């Protein structure tokens, strides 16, 4: 029964999920300045030519679109991984303003939502096995700001009538998700977690520096789905983030100068 509403939000996840409070929690504050430089990191590989979505599912909490993961379709390699990581599933965060939305900031701005690419570590064999290992899952995350709209957004906005609450899918093939990346691969990393419950600690995070832009109008179809079952009383989904937590013992460090 977590959520994000005043009384099962992020402030209280930690009652069932000690590891809320632990050292290596996401997401933070990228503090721009303090971030370092990193010449040894390598460029991303991005690989989705072969990707094969699935289905869109309204979780409770966020909308997954799911992807064929029992090969290597649609994989990330490079930059500060080692191996390579399978896409299962993408997902957003985001706000009931344009203000906010975002898990991650940069030097503390808030954008509209987060795109959040999960990818799981093949040398473990599956998803659940993986987010056991601290190791075990690279998400790529992309900032969204409203200005134009993304064309390559509009097939997933355009399905979410159909999975309006809770518990609803809707098949979801032939969507490509390298219409959602930006012109650039530049990004900061730094080791992490899930930024839901289980909160596992397994995250390699990879944040990239260019945002998308998204429509006004794009936004607020996000913001017309439901947290609740058809049938339950209707409590839009909106401001499923959880904000920066500490940094502790740890570096971000950049791809770029
Ligand atoms: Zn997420």
């Amino acid at each position: 029964h977590w959520g994000y509403g005043k009384h099962n939000g992020p402030e209280h996840w930690h009652k069932d999920f000690p590891i809320a409070k632990g050292e290596r929690q996401s997401p933070v504050d990228i503090d721009t300045h303090t971030a370092k430089y990193d010449p040894s990191l390598k460029p991303l590989s991005v690989s989705y030519d072969q990707a094969t979505s699935l289905r869109i599912l309204n979780n409770g909490h966020a909308f997954n679109v799911e992807f064929d993961d029992s090969q290597d379709k649609a994989v990330l390699k490079g930059g500060p991984l080692d191996g390579t990581y399978r896409l299962i599933q993408f997902h957003f965060h985001w706000g009931s303003l344009d203000g906010q939305g975002s898990e991650h900031t940069v030097d503390k701005k808030k954008y509209a939502a987060e795109l959040h690419l999960v990818h799981w570590n093949t040398k473990y064999g599956d998803f659940g096995k993986a987010v056991q290992q601290p190791d075990g899952l690279a998400v790529l995350g992309i900032f969204l700001k409203v200005g134009s709209a993304k064309p390559g957004l509009q097939k997933v906005v355009d399905v979410l009538d159909s999975i309006k609450t809770k518990g609803k899918s809707a098949d979801f093939t032939n969507f490509d998700p390298r219409g959602l990346l930006p012109e650039s691969l530049d990004y900061w990393t730094y080791p992490g977690s899930l930024t839901t419950p289980p909160l596992l600690e397994c995250v390699t995070w990879i944040v990239l520096k260019e945002p998308i832009s998204v429509s006004s109008e794009q936004v607020l179809k996000f913001r017309k789905l439901n947290f609740n079952g058809e049938g339950e009383p209707e409590e839009l989904m909106v401001d499923n983030w959880r904000p920066a937590q500490p940094l502790k013992n740890r570096q971000i460090k950049a791809s770029f100068k």
